């Protein structure tokens, strides 16, 4: 029942997060296009595989991809440059493409099967990524009355995700795109934005009991880092 933390690769962002993203929680990253949401997801999918003294949880990953932006070679590069075996690392990421929102919801039920299978093995699932949490919902639920219906379906989907996080001690990491779609209650919302000089800036939103500064990071051949 203790909480585990997965390093993001950035010391700056890790400090903002209290050491990394938490198990038994849904962390939502949100921001405009190009703000680094997907690159952070890729980095986390490598970092979680590290031992705990290196910031990981010796864990496997389930990834629900909605817009086909998962890149196996980016995983390999990030792994390679952090001293891990690129091919081994891919072996422990289980990617499924969600065709629509209803399929996305079914894939969360299927994730529980994979989770159970690995639970008391040496590489339990420790990270579940949904990229994008909201893209299908934005496309499908549109027009008069759609706000209530969309928020309703999303809340149920997030409830499924919360259950998996808490029941199996897993960090859930979801993405959400904004044009400068309420994610019910993610545990923690992190706003990402592009800054000058190729830097990215992160800020915690509506978290008055947590740090109020901003983290600054780059996107490199190691994925995310200061
Ligand atoms: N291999 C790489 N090495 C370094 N930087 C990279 C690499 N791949 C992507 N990037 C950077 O990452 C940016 C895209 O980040 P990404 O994480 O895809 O944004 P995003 O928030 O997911 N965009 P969107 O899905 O449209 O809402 C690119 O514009 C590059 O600046
Ligand atoms: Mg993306």
């Amino acid at each position: 029942a203790t909480i585990g933390r997965i390093s993001t690769g950035s010391k700056s962002l890790d400090k903002l997060l209290g050491g990394g993203i938490e198990t038994q929680a849904i962390t939502e990253v949100f921001g405009e296009f190009g703000s680094g949401k997907t690159q952070l997801a890729h980095t986390l999918a490598v970092m979680v595989q590290l031992p705990p003294e290196e910031g990981g949880l010796n864990g496997s990953v389930i990834w629900i991809d909605t817009e086909n932006t998962f890149r196996p070679e980016r995983i390999r590069e990030i792994a390679q440059n952090r001293g891990l075996d690129p091919d081994e690392v891919l072996k422990h990421i289980y990617v499924a493409r969600a065709f629509n929102s209803n399929h996305q919801m079914l894939l969360v039920q299927q994730a529980e099967d994979k989770i159970k299978e690995l639970l008391n093995t040496d590489r339990p699932v420790k990270l579940l990524i949904v990229d994008s949490l909201t893209s299908h919902f934005r496309s499908e639920y549109i027009g008069r009355g759609a706000l209530a219906e969309r928020q309703q379906k999303l809340a149920k989907h997030l409830a499924d995700l919360h259950r998996l996080a808490n029941l199996y001690d897993i960090a859930v990491f979801v993405t959400n795109q904004v044009q400068a779609i309420l994610a019910h209650s993610a545990t923690l919302r992190v706003y990402l934005r592009k800054g000058k000089g190729g830097k990215r800036i992160a800020r915690l939103i509506d978290a008055p009991h947590l740090p109020e500064g901003e983290a600054v990071f780059s996107i490199t051949e190691k994925g995310i880092e200061d």
